[PDB]
């Protein structure tokens, strides 16, 4: 009656805010464990006696690999129901999206351009201009996989060789390395998620994070289309010891109150409406989304990381 354990992907100071919050609201302890990535490898390997209640990962993709890899069960909650998109969630509870995000472009401040497409990122006048983070992280295998679901393999193979061959430095680290390449004068353009970027420009002033932020602007592109959005998402895991209190603390980030949070402390966007976005995040301009559904996106997951190390990609 008295806990809830969350295992997640997530950064601790993109989660622990409304851990924090939903604990003070409710009374409800969150133990949390934090993983880098196999989260299915450790929830199997756990077994029966797992104390994982509630799943929570940053890519539909991964979120998919919980629910067909048997370690989920459904939920049963008007809240979550009469709340999240109906085609932001699965059938019958089978998970659920908490927020929205959208891999973006990171531009140089000073750099004329105002549009761009997917595709473009291949062009060789980007030689030797592009920062990305791995091209295996899921963020980039889901958008991979989204341009595998527009374009077919061979396409986007031929993409990712040409955006491999425009690579100013290795695909490696974080997306917020971007920002930091960019304003190193490294690269002019990179791939990642905007609401790094609205992390970054409220960082306290003086700090590398602050300098990073302020050195970019965004600019969404689309395929040739929106621009391709992924989301936070969350399961119960399938022996939750418990359950009830799993289910409140998705029903509490879900909420008014938290999915502000989600606006104004992580930058991303509501799944819930009625709530206003960070003035900077808004600063970016209307979101115009992809068509494509996110459940779809996660259907070419496996073939897309396997382009990706099939182009050498990281070398
Ligand atoms: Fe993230």
């Amino acid at each position: 009656s008295d806990e809830v354990s969350l295992y997640t992907t997530r950064e601790p100071k993109l989660i622990q805010p409304l851990l924090d919050a939903f604990a003070k609201d409710s009374g409800i302890k969150v133990n949390t464990v934090f993983v880098k990535d196999g989260l299915l490898e450790r929830v199997r390997a756990e077994g029966d006696k797992s104390p994982a209640d509630v799943l929570m990962t940053v890519d539909i993709g991964n979120l998919i690999d919980l629910v067909n890899g048997g370690v989920t069960q459904k939920i049963q909650s008007q809240t979550l129901d009469s709340v999240v998109p109906a085609n932001l969630r699965g059938a019958e509870g089978s998970w659920y999206a908490l927020s929205l995000r959208d891999r973006v472009l990171y531009v140089e401040k000073d750099l004329k351009l105002d549009s761009f497409r997917y595709g473009d990122l291949a062009d060789p006048k980007w030689k030797g201009k592009v920062c990305i983070r791995s091209g295996q992280h899921p963020y980039n295998t889901a958008l991979v996989a989204a341009m595998i679901a527009h374009d077919g393999a061979e396409a986007t193979e031929k993409w990712l060789r040409g955006v491999k061959a425009n690579l100013a430095r290795k695909a490696a680290g974080g997306d917020r390395d971007v920002a930091r390449d960019i304003l190193g004068g490294i690269c002019d353009i990179g791939l990642a998620n905007a609401y790094y970027v609205g992390h970054m420009k409220n960082a306290e002033p003086g700090t590398d994070a602050r300098k990073w932020g302020d050195a970019i602007k965004v600019v969404r592109p689309t395929f040739a289309g929106g621009t391709h959005v992924n989301i936070s998402g969350a399961a119960v895991a399938a022996h939750a010891p418990n359950k009830a209190n799993a289910v409140k603390l998705l029903e509490y980030l879900v909420s008014e109150p938290a999915q502000t949070l989600y606006a104004q402390a992580n930058y991303e966007y509501p799944v819930r409406a009625g709530v206003k976005l960070d003035a900077v995040v808004a600063s970016f301009g209307p979101l115009k989304v992809d068509t494509l559904p996110v459940a779809e996106i996660a259907k070419y997951r496996k073939q897309a990381s396997e382009l990706v190390d099939k182009v050498g990609f990281d070398n």
